RNA sequence: AAUUUCUACUAAGUGUAGAUCGCAUCCAGUAAAGCGGC
DNA sequence: GCCGCTTTACTGGATGCGTAAAGGACG
DNA sequence: CGTCCTTTATT
């Protein structure tokens, strides 16, 4: 009701309406005749092509540049930047640097004299016939001499990379925001960790891959960094960073992997470094030596028959192979040796069948020699068994013999497994010597073809798995005595069977590539800006325009030989007609007022006073230290006077400006023209004329379409289908405008009919909602599964843009402000983020009351009486699992981005209902760039999702049953958030939505506002000691089974946040510990007060006595200590939790609140209508609520002067004196 | 199981409900398999 | 499980445009 | 000389 009204028409925004366009009459048979679409399929291809060689000459130009900058003072843009105390003054110092280095690279592309002409027709017609010099590329550049129009959008996405300011795609951008930081930031940190690398390492590195050109220390200078600026040298950074790989295949190592063994050797954190993003338009061949992949099918087959087969030498190489495991007894036992890794327990395993046997079998000898009788198993004696175990780089047959107890001899079970082995690879040709074959021709694409490549797939596991197994036969010796009779051989053999590394390498890149697909190609219909615009005075010109017959609108396209068809037509008094468009649009007043009044052909008509021409000449019209007012007043005076005296204007558009003396700023009157210069209006057109335009092929006519426009449809509207009524319907007082720019794609059919799952007329189909009472659906006509793709479609993208002229100016997040301030009960929505639910909602008034609580795991919806409830969480879970199985074997991979967008939508609605009902703002996390990451695999990417939708719908919020000309519908929709122009421009508040931090969100007692803030791990029987005399008392309360442990804050460090500071905690209820190591369960339900009495015995303490402070203490055994801490850190786990266990995240506190009782979420979570968090998800939606209930409390006191200055964000402090004063 | 398109439907018979900014460019991120060092 | 190289897939953020009339070249 | 394709102007 009252705070939403508020928000309406507040800024302006474009979005693209998209039709479906079916051919009028016989206008697909002109269009087929005439042969229109193969050309621009044709053009489509080779634009593409032409621009790929545009890409080269950019490049090139890019790199004269590139090549022999110098940037000027870099390190004093370094020394400010490394500077742990700059003042304001200096932070505006450094980015008057930062935008001159920009500027430094900017300036030298624009420095050349071809720079201009880069991006005209000049390049095409003339520049790139002189570069290239393939006479075909020559051939592909001049087909489009006709056409270098098409080519403005591709121009200004080529501009962008030379501009000077912070953009995300300026190379000025690339080199000094992106690449300056990532190396100033390892320069930080190569200081830092640079003790660390050995001299040979630094040579190793030199050698290798600086060619003892470069010292290494070099790239870590800051004048060094002219190196880097192109491809060529980042390739090289990065690989003194992460190495790479030579011809042999030798993993030369880079300094990050260097760091990373000595973090491994002595267990520290030391930082590694970040690589260096590629630079802008850089065709990079990687440094790494690899083997191209298959270009075609064909290739994969001759390579897969030609190597794999029994004759070739792979085979050959598995045939002797053989023949050593066979003859194996007669070499020497102790010159066979088998390599020592964490993948020996198998091996183990295949000779006598346990996985352990030879670890423990070791373990005896190691701890005889070094187990004294004195310790039998300490830590030490079973923990450096392990440090032995994997020191020992391999075993020899006879230590592994000595092992086998008889009779087993190891030697002959290693003639069994390899038999076996060898064996099942025979076979599996049985099934693929139809892969072999000579003759054997493919039915299918092998992408199409998952029933051959799975036969590939698994002759070449099965080949793998035999050499993966052999590799450990060779014991990387370094070994004193080889029976190099034997490995001569073997050598000889698998390096051969080696090959097949590469082959398994290149075929998995090839069979794995999505398959060859037809994209739609724009329509041009021999124009080059065809369909740019819909003025009148352009129809001419573009050569298309928009047609209306009642409720169809249709789009009429004119051929480049009848140019002028439609207009020589006019008004059919009896018979039918049809209406004609008459669109008339001034775009940008602050370039085309100018530019037409002080052009060439009217600068004579109009004489401005010389005043004037240098008005405009010294900007003083513009407002800033050149401002004049009256200069801006006489430049307005001149400007309204020579549009009146402007045909195509005065008379278009019927103009109203306020009195000159009114405005001001310039602004202020280019906004009346931009407002007042748009007018949609229809004319009469006969349809006997028209239509005869039609079957003459002098004019193509489509009808624009969605299911909506059916004359079947009796439902509810698409929301864009209400948009394009309201764009014609003249209640639209400007609110959408119809933009230019449309396209019109051509979509070949992708799918075969015969091909389409149908289900057949007249026979019953089965409906999968178990709520729906209507099991069964008998209809009359066939249901085809995706039968859009299986006929060709024209497709149609209309531009709009909504509120073109924005009434209401104001900040959103200060008006959101002051109607918090005023409101009495206001209402926050509080939503929260989880890997065991989705989405979590609750819904709280003023006064922190849940009105609402409950998880968006499932959407749940109700129309006419039909409940249907979709599990979406288990839809994202089975569909990731339908990806994670499907890169596995090769096959197809489903997309997912889909499935989540689907959810979000149903999510969105709803959380727009809730805003509409409650009048509520919304509750979001504080996430930074961090979060994102996780130890197990998400679906959090669906949060990231979540906010852009959502933010997107709150820009324009609509509700499609509101009437559309009423507050809300569809032509007054609520924009309640900031306009979304990126996630980095973002603060901690836009609009209804609060951003706030999550701490002691979840891990916090909502009955009472407990906290946790005791650090309980154990480090010495002092601290401990120290630790338990701190609290107030501690004693047993008998006559209610618990332990209680007063204690007062102020007595324990870091303590200062808490208000109440006095809590008496006690050892209720049950807690849940996790396993650290068959067992029915990996966490077991601790009871505190059976456990405290269990350790209380264990030591010998009589805890009935009264206080127990001074008893505990007087122990002097440490274990008593690590668990008795132990028992205290569960005390105050809250929030027990257990993966992937539907039952258990409940949240359950220790402390007794002002009627005695104890807060388990449990006691909740069976409650339909619970006044308080039902689980630990629901308690972190409610907080993350309140915190923002805290804000608005702020909103109470200030003044609306001073509302935009609040600090909505907690602090940690603040918030523990509300949570607890609250109840 | 239809769709401008996506999702979920069959929703009373060629459809229902919700959502939907297209196009081009630069760049990055995630997952998987192989490959080398701990 | 950490570090690094590759290849395939699918996915996502940040940029530009959403223009009529002047301007010029051309048969 | 009219027609079609290119460049332009910046609250
Ligand atoms: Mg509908
Ligand atoms: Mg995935």
């Amino acid at each position: 009701m009252s705070k939403l009204e508020k928000f309406t028409n507040c800024y302006s925004l474009s979005k693209t309406l998209r039709f479906k366009a079916i051919p009028v009459g016989k206008t697909q048979e002109n269009i087929d005749n005439k042969r229109l679409l193969v050309e621009d399929e044709k053009r489509a291809e080779d634009y593409k092509g032409v621009k790929k060689l545009l890409d080269r000459y950019y490049l090139s130009f890019i790199n004269d540049v590139l090549h022999s900058i110098k940037l000027k003072n870099l390190n004093n843009y370094i020394s400010l930047f490394r500077k742990k105390t700059r003042t304001e003054k200096e932070n505006k110092e450094l980015e008057n640097l930062e935008i001159n280095l920009r500027k430094e690279i900017a300036k030298a592309f624009k420095g050349n004299e071809g720079y201009k002409s880069l991006f005209k027709k000049d390049i095409i017609e003339t520049i790139l016939p002189e570069f290239l010099d393939d006479k075909d590329e020559i051939a592909l550049v001049n087909s489009f001499n006709g056409f270098t129009t098409a080519f403005t959008g591709f121009f200004d996405n080529r501009e962008n990379m030379f501009s000077e300011e912070a953009k995300s795609t300026s190379i000025a951008f690339r080199c000094i925001n992106e690449n300056l930081t990532r190396y100033i930031s390892n320069m930080d940190i190569f200081e830092k960790v640079d003790a660390i690398f050995d001299k040979h390492e630094v040579q190793e590195i030199k050698e290798k891959i600086l060619n003892s050109d470069y010292d290494v220390e070099d790239f870590f200078e800051g004048e060094f960094f002219n190196f880097v600026l192109t491809q060529e040298g980042i390739d090289v950074y990065n690989a003194i960073i992460g190495g790479f790989v030579t011809e042999s295949g030798e993993k030369i190592k880079g300094l990050n992997e260097y760091i990373n063994l000595y973090n491994q050797k002595t267990k520290q954190k030391l930082p590694k470094f970040k690589p260096l993003y590629k630079q802008v338009l850089s065709d990079r061949e990687s440094l790494s030596f690899y083997g191209e992949g298959y270009t075609s099918d064909e290739e994969v087959l001759e390579v897969f028959r030609n190597t794999l087969n029994k004759n070739s030498e792979i085979f050959s190489s598995i045939k002797k192979l053989e023949k050593l495991f066979k003859n194996f007894d007669e070499y020497s036992s102790a010159g066979i040796f088998v390599k020592n890794g964490p993948a020996i327990s198998t091996i183990s395993k295949d000779i006598f069948g346990e996985w352990n046997v030879i670890r423990d079998k070791w373990n005896a000898e190691y701890d005889d020699i070094h187990l004294k009788k004195k310790a039998v198993v300490t830590e030490k004696y079973e923990d450096d068994r392990r440090k032995s175990f994997k020191k020992i780089g391999s075993f020899s047959l006879e230590q592994l013999q000595e092992y086998a107890d008889a009779d087993l001899s190891v030697v002959e079970k290693l003639k069994e497994i390899i038999i076996q082995k060898v064996d099942e690879i025979y076979k599996v040709y049985g099934s693929s010597e139809k892969l072999f074959d000579a003759d054997f021709v493919l039915e299918k694409s092998l992408k199409k073809n998952d029933a051959v490549v799975a036969i590939m797939k698994d002759l070449l596991d099965s080949v793998k798995s035999f050499e993966n197994y052999i590799k450990a036969f060779f014991g990387e010796g370094k070994e004193t005595n080889r029976d190099e009779s034997f490995y001569g051989d073997f050598v000889l053999a698998y390096d051969i069977l080696l090959k097949v590394d590469h082959i398994y390498d290149a075929i998995r890149n090839y069979v794995t590539q999505k398959p060859y697909s037809k994209d739609k190609f724009k329509l041009y219909f021999q124009n080059p800006q065809f369909m740019g615009g819909w003025d009148k005075d352009k129809e001419t010109d573009y050569r298309a325009t928009i047609l209306r017959y009642g409720s169809k609108y249709y789009l009429a396209i004119m051929d480049k030989k009848y140019a002028k068809c439609l207009q020589k037509i006019d008004k059919d008094d009896v018979n039918g007609n049809y209406e004609k468009i008459n669109y008339k649009l001034l775009p940008g007043p602050n370039k085309m007022l100018p530019k037409v009044f002080f052009s060439k052909k009217w600068m004579a008509y109009y004489n401005p006073s010389e005043d004037i021409q240098k008005i405009y000449k010294n900007g003083t019209f513009k407002k800033g230290d050149m401002f004049n007012l009256n200069d801006c007043h006489k430049l307005i005076d001149f400007f309204k006077d020579s549009i009146s005296r402007y045909p195509k204007w005065s008379n278009a558009y019927d103009f109203n400006f306020s009195e000159t003396e009114k405005y001001k700023d310039i602004a202020g009157f280019y906004r009346e023209v931009e407002e007042q210069g748009y007018k949609v209006s229809f004319e009469s057109a006969s349809k006997k004329e028209v239509d005869k335009l039609v079957e003459e092929g002098k004019l193509y006519m489509f009808q624009i379409y969605n299911k909506d426009f059916s004359d079947k449809s009796h439902g509810t509207p698409n929301l864009h289908t209400m948009y394009f009524k309201l764009l014609f319907d003249e209640n639209n007082h400007g609110q959408i405008r119809l933009s230019g720019g449309a396209e019109l794609f051509m979509r070949r059919a992708s799918l075969k009919k015969e091909e389409l799952v149908v289900h057949p007329a007249n026979s019953p189909i089965a409906n999968k909602n178990p709520d729906n009472p209507k099991k069964t659906t008998t209809l009359s006509y066939d249901v085809y599964k995706d039968k859009r793709f299986s006929e060709d479609q024209y497709e149609l993208h209309i531009p709009i843009a909504i509120n073109k002229c924005p009434k209401n100016i104001f900040k959103i997040n200060t008006e959101v402000r002051v109607l918090l301030k005023h409101d009495d009960n206001p209402y926050v929505i509080g939503i929260d983020r989880g890997e065991r639910n989705l989405l979590y909602i609750v819904v709280v008034d003023g006064k922190g009351n849940i009105v609402e609580q409950y998880s968006l795991n499932e959407i749940i919806n109700n129309f006419n009486g039909i409940r249907i409830k979709t599990d979406y969480h288990s839809l994202l879970d089975k569909k990731e699992k339908e990806r994670f199985e499907a890169r596995q074997n090769w096959t197809s991979i489903e997309n997912i981005k889909e499935l989540k967008a689907g959810y979000i939508s149903q999510v969105v609605h709803k959380i727009c209902e809730l805003v509409e009902k409650y009048d509520a703002v919304i509750a979001l996390e504080d996430l930074n760039s961090g979060f994102k990451n996780s130890r197990v695999k998400v679906e959090k990417q669906v949060y990231q999702k979540f906010e852009k939708m959502l933010i997107d719908k709150l820009n324009y919020m609509v509700d499609k049953k509101s009437n559309p000309c009423a507050t809300g519908g569809a032509l007054k929709g609520y924009q309640i958030t900031n306009k979304f122009e990126s996630f980095k421009s973002m603060s901690t508040q836009n609009g209804f939505i609060f951003y706030i931090p999550a701490w002691l969100t979840s891990k916090i007692d909502p009955s009472t506002g407990f906290v946790n803030l005791l650090k309980t791990k154990y480090t010495s029987i002092a601290d401990s000691k120290k630790f338990i005399s701190s609290f107030d008392r501690i004693m047993y309360v008998p006559e209610e089974d618990l332990f209680e442990f007063a204690l007062d804050y102020k007595n324990f460090s870091r303590t200062d946040a808490d208000y109440i500071k006095k809590w008496k905690l006690y050892s209720y209820g049950n807690r849940i510990r996790i396993f650290r190591n068959n067992n029915v369960f990996d966490w077991e339900e601790v009871c505190l007060t059976s456990a405290y009495k269990e350790l209380f015995n264990k030591y010998g303490i009589n805890y009935q006595q009264g206080d127990i402070r001074a008893l505990l203490c007087e122990q002097s055994d440490k274990a008593f200590y690590s668990s008795f801490m132990a028992l205290m850190s569960l005390m105050l786990q809250m929030r027990n939790s257990i993966t992937g266990r539907t039952d258990v995240d409940f949240l359950i506190s220790p402390v007794k609140n002002s009627d005695g009782i104890f807060y388990d979420s449990r006691n909740y979570e069976a409650q339909e209508n619970a006044i308080l968090p039902k689980n630990a998800d629901a308690n972190g939606a409610y907080n993350i609520a309140r915190k923002v209930l805290w804000a608005i409390g702020q909103f109470k006191k200030a003044e609306d002067e001073k509302l935009d200055k609040v600090k909505i964000a907690i602090s940690n402090k603040e918030w523990l004196e509300y949570a607890q004063t609250s109840v």
